[PDB]
C-alpha cells in the first residue's frame, strides 16, 4: 500500500527537509570509518512516504502514548539508517529493524545528527561499504535514509526487542562526552515510528 511522492526542489517542504539533513551533520569519533569522510551531501531526491495503513498504525499508538503522558506524544522528526530502508518504507517498522546490540538495549534507533544515520546504511559499522565498490566512503554511490516521525512520550534519559523502561515509552541517549554530538533515541514498539521521507543522497567529498 506504499506509494513514494516526488519532493519537487522548489517545494518548501524539500529544502525544510534538506536543510535539517545537511544542517545535522557532523564529524565522527571514527574520522569517517563507518559512515565516510564528508561535512555535506549531495541531495539527489526526497520522496514523501505514504500508506494509510501504516500512518493509521502510527497514529493509534501516537494517541495511546498521549493519553499516559498528559496529552503529549512528545514527537520528533529524526533520522534513520537501515539497509532495511526498502522493507520499512513498505511493511513498516517491527522488531526485525532494531539493533539488537545497542547500548540502550534491542530496539530501533534514531539519530538527530543525520550523519550518525548515515554510518548504518550499508549496515552496523558501515558493513563492507557500498555493494558495487565495498567501500564505506563511496562518493558515487547512491545512499538512502529515512527522515521518520516519532512518538517518544515520556523518555528515559541515559547519560551516555527489549521493553521501554518501565513507567516510560523510549530511551534517549544524552552524549556525556562529546560536546558535539546530538541526542540518539530509542523506541521498542515499531508503531512509535513513521517512516516519512525517503531522502536519496551521496555523500560528498571535502574540497
Ligand atoms: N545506533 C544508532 C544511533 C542512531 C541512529 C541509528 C540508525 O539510524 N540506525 C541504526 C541501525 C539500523 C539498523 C540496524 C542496526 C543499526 C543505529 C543507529
Ligand atoms: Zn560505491
Amino acid at each position: 500500500g506504499t506509494i513514494l511522492i516526488d519532493l519537487s526542489p522548489d517545494d518548501k517542504e524539500f529544502q525544510s527537509v534538506e536543510e535539517e539533513m545537511q544542517s545535522t551533520v557532523r564529524e565522527h569519533r571514527d574520522g569517517g570509518h563507518a559512515g565516510g569522510i564528508f561535512n555535506r551531501y549531495n541531495i539527489l531526491k526526497i520522496q514523501k512516504v505514504c500508506n494509510k495503513k501504516l500512518w493509521e498504525r502510527y497514529t493509534h499508538r501516537r494517541k495511546e502514548v498521549s493519553e499516559e503522558n498528559h496529552n503529549h506524544a512528545n514527537e520528533r522528526m529524526l533520522f534513520h539508517g537501515s539497509p532495511f530502508v526498502n522493507a520499512i518504507i513498505h511493511k513498516g517498522f517491527d522488531e526485525r529493524h532494531a539493533y539488537i546490540g545497542g547500548m540502550f538495549g534491542a530496539g530501533i534507533y534514531f539519530a538527530e545528527n543525520s550523519s550518525k544515520s548515515n554510518q548504518y546504511v550499508y549496515g552496523i559499522g558501515g558493513g563492507t561499504g557500498c555493494p558495487v565498490h565495498k567501500d564505506r566512503s563511496c562518493y558515487i554511490c547512491h545512499r538512502q535514509l529515512l527522515f521518520c516521525r516519532v512518538t517518544l512520550g515520556k523518555s528515559f534519559l541515559q547519560f551516555s526487542m527489549a521493553h521501554s523502561p518501565p513507567g516510560h515509552h523510549s530511551v534517549t541517549g544524552r552524549p556525556s562526552v562529546n560536546g558535539l554530538a546530538l541526542a540518539e533515541y530509542v523506541i521498542y514498539r515499531g508503531e512509535q515510528a513513521y517512516p516519512e521521507y525517503l531522502i536519496t543522497y551521496q555523500i560528498m567529498r571535502p574540497e
